[PDB]
Order: C-alpha cells, then structure tokens, then sequence
C-alpha cells in the first residue's frame, strides 16, 4: 500500500514526496507554507504540492492545518479546488511532522488575465457565473471565503474557473467589505460579495474599482461610489461614538452606477447594483445572483448544486496541539482520492 518516497531540498526547504510525482519546482513560499509546480505520473496532469510549513509548531498552526485539510477534503465542485491528494513521510502518529497537499496546477490566475487583455462581455458573464457558482457552494457549507480576490481565481487555457486561496503569508483591502474594513466583530457570507462586486467591476473597467492606499483611504473610495450610510442603516449601528463622527464626515451622495460603468451591458449595472449595497442585509446571496437574468446564457438551478452537510463543530473547540495533530493524522489516514 504505502508507496515509496524520494527526498531534495528546493531552496531553503525539505520536499519528501512519493515517486509518482515528479519534476518539482518552486512557485512560491512563506509563512504559510511553499508550493512546487510538478508532473503526476500516475494521471499525467500538472499538479501543485504545497509543504506546509510548521504545521504543528504552535496551536493556531495546528488548528490551521487541521481546519485546511478537513475544508479541501470536502470540497468537491467544479469552481473550487480540490484535493487530488495529501500525503506525509511519516509511518506513523509518533514520526507526523509534515503535511503536503496536492491539487490540479491551475495554468494562472484572473489577476493576469485583466491587465494582458481587455475582456468581452460574453467573457465577463462566463468569469462571475463560474465563482457565483462556486460561492453557492462554499456558502451552503457555512463558509465564509473572506479573502475573494483576483489572485484567488485560478482561470485555464479554457476559461475554466476555480476558486481557491494562494495565500502563503494588489491589496487583500481593495476587495473587501466595508465591515471587515471596521472590524466588525460578527460579519457573514456577504462579505463575499462584495468582493465578487469589485472584481466584476474591475472585469468590466479594466481597472481597480477602490484602489485604496490604506483602510481609510478605502471606506472613502467606497462611499464617493455606494454614498454615506442612511439612517435606516445608522439605526443599525446602536454606537454614538460611530453615528455622530460619520454625520459629520461631509455627506456623500449615492451615485447611479449607470452613470459610472460607462458602455457596459445594463444587466452586468443591474447586478453590480444588488452586489455594492453598503448595508450587507439587503446584498444579493450568490444562489440568487446566478437566477438574475445577466447569466441567462448560463443558469441551470438543476446544475447548481450545495455542498453536502460539513461538520465545523472543532473551529469552537480549545485543543492541545497532539491532539490537533492526532485528529489531522486521522484525515490523511482516511483520505480517498476522487476518480
Ligand atoms: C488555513 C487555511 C484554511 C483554508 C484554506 N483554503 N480555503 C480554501 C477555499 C476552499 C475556502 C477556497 C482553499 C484553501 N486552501 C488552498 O487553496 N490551498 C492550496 C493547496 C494546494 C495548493 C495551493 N496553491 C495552488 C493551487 C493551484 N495552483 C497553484 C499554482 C501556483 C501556486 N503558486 C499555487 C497554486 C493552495 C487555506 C488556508
Ligand atoms: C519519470 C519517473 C518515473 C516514476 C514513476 C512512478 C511510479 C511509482 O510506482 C507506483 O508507486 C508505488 C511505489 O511508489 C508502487 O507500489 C506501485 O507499483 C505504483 O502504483
Ligand atoms: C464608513 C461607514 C460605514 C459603512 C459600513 C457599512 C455597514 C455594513 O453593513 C452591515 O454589516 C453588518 C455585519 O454583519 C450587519 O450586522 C448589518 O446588518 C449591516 O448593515
């Protein structure tokens, strides 16, 4: 059963990996792990292997591999990565120190694609249908992507989309939602769409839609496009010390966004419009943003599926880093490769 390894040091670091996978080399690295682009003899793809570094170092690093391996052995859905495989050297519990994880090699990113090449609106439709649809199902499992960004969208020759997190330590900031950018301390999934938002923008502009160069900065290029909040929104936010310092911040008008996003298809304005709402309550879900009708082309609710019931019980457990480890062993000892 158990296959049979090899060993290099590719710049600074260790890479103990089963034969099957050959012709390493690096694409990336840092605090969070590194990555090696590399064939995989038995299926004849292009694959990535990320080492994660540390993995059992500290207990938020336990926690962090323990929650990544169990979230890519669930996912299982065309527009989100997933788990060819994960591996350890280890023979056993007491040797686990190393955890790698495999997925199909994504070509590039979306962020290239938008500076290379000015995009049709066929294009555009394709590119935010695939994550909308992805996001359905991310956000059926009870999670929260909180990171959607260009650099996260893996697009092939084909125009093929996954949605992943290339993290491995073009601002996260210029993509994320007002809350998150206050510290809100109990966001949810909408978050996510306003990300999709900047991206669609950016899609149909060919430039950043809130360039910010800080977190101030930011919630001033937002609200110069979304306006100040309304008081049925300032209602919502029971802080003095917040209302009276945002009243008097000049007042900012909302602006149509069919006067801004010039020459563009009414519908993709429309969509925009039901994405950008600075009051995350009254922002279009993904299930209902793939049924609005600038992805008729596309839309099929019978191939739109949700992700089947995923256990998160142990984000709100308090561990000891063996048992972590211990629990992420269980994993790799259990993983069955898809087809
Ligand atoms: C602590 C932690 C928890 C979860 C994750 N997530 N979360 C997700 C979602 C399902 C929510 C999109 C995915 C991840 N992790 C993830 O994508 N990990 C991962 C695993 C293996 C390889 C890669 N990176 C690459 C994949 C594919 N092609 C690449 C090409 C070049 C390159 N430098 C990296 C990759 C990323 C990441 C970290
Ligand atoms: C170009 C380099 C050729 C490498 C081919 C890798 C084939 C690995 O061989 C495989 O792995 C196991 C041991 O690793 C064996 O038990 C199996 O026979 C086989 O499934
Ligand atoms: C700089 C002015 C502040 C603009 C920030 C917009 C407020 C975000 O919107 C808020 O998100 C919260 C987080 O879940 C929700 O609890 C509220 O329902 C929602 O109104």
């Amino acid at each position: 059963e158990r296959p049979t390894f090899y060993r290099q040091e590719l710049n600074k670091t260790i890479w103990e990996v089963p034969e099957r996978y050959q012709n390493l080399s690096p694409v990336g690295s840092g605090a969070y792990g590194s990555v090696c682009a590399a064939f995989d003899t038995k299926t004849g793809l292009r694959v990535a292997v990320k080492k994660l570094s540390r993995p059992f170092q500290s207990i938020i690093h336990a926690k962090r591999t323990y929650r990544e391996l169990r979230l890519l052995k669930h996912m299982k859905h065309e527009n989100v990565i997933g788990l060819l495989d994960v591996f350890t050297p280890a023979r056993s519990l007491e040797e686990f120190n190393d955890v790698y994880l495999v997925t199909h090699l994504m070509g590039a990113d979306l962020n290239n694609i938008v500076k290379c090449q000015k995009l049709t609106d066929d294009h555009v439709q394709f590119l935010i249908y695939q994550i909308l649809r992805g996001l359905k199902y991310i956000h059926s499992a009870d999670i929260i992507h909180r990171d959607l960004k260009p650099s996260n969208l893996a697009v092939n020759e084909d125009c093929e989309l996954k949605i992943l997190d290339f993290g491995l330590a073009v601002a996260t900031r210029w993509y994320r939602a007002p809350e998150i950018m206050l510290n809100w301390m109990h966001y949810n999934q909408t978050v996510d769409i306003w990300s999709v938002g900047c991206i669609m923008a950016e899609l149909l502009t060919g430039r950043t839609l809130f360039p910010g160069t800080d977190h101030i900065d930011q919630l001033k290029l937002i609200l110069r496009l979304v306006g100040t909040p309304g008081a049925e929104l300032l209602k919502k936010i029971s802080s003095e010390s917040a209302r009276n310092y945002i009243q008097s911040l000049t007042q900012m008008p909302k602006m149509n966004f069919a006067n801004v996003f010039i020459g563009a298809n009414p519908l993709a304005v429309d969509l925009l419009e039901k994405m950008l709402v600075l009051d995350s309550d009254k922002r279009i879900t993904a299930a209902q943003a793939l049924a609005h009708a600038y992805f008729a082309q596309y839309h099929d609710p019978d191939d739109e599926p949700v992700a089947d019931p995923y256990d998160q019980s142990f984000e709100s457990r308090d561990l000891l880093i063996d048992e972590w480890k211990s629990l992420t062993y269980d994993e790799v000892i259990s993983f069955v490769p898809p087809p």
